[PDB]
DNA sequence: CCCTGCTGGCACC
DNA sequence: GTGCCAGCAGGGG
């Protein structure tokens, strides 16, 4: 990684990667949504914007361990890691003595009180 | 450079 | 308290 950034410690082997990184410092947003004229730093981010808001018949992602539906697959990963990650020694209920080894089931029981 | 997944601020009303 | 959102960089090539 010979290409070194001038304003921070980021470095890369490709010129495209540094040109893209420089947008974080310059605040440049060269991509614009042709419907609401919203600006974005990267083109892939713009495609996700058009899909999630302006595109009809979108296929969201359903969680396998509960009934929550999520629009983005990456946000489903956050859900799985945050809500359904196993807890070796479960956390006690705030009200009663019930114990749960997954965060989602713990909150759903506390809301039942 | 397109595709992909991760990150943290922030509506939620 | 968490999904939504744009920001963001790595991988492959
Ligand atoms: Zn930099
Ligand atoms: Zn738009
Ligand atoms: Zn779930
Ligand atoms: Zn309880
Ligand atoms: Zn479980």
């Amino acid at each position: 990684s010979p290409f070194q950034c001038s304003l921070c410690s980021y470095a890369s082997r490709d010129t495209y990667k540094l040109k893209r990184h420089m947008r974080t410092h310059s605040g440049e947003k060269p991509y614009e949504c042709y419907i609401c004229h919203a600006r974005f730093t990267q083109s892939g981010t713009m495609k996700m914007h058009i899909l999630q808001k302006h595109t009809e018949n979108v296929a969201k992602f359903h969680c396998p361990h509960c009934d929550t539906v999520i629009a983005r697959k990456s946000d489903l990963g956050v859900h799985l890691r945050k809500q359904h990650s196993y807890i070796e020694q479960g956390k006690k209920c705030r009200y009663c003595d019930a114990v749960f080894h997954e965060r989602y089931a713990l909150i759903q029981h506390q809301k039942s009180h």
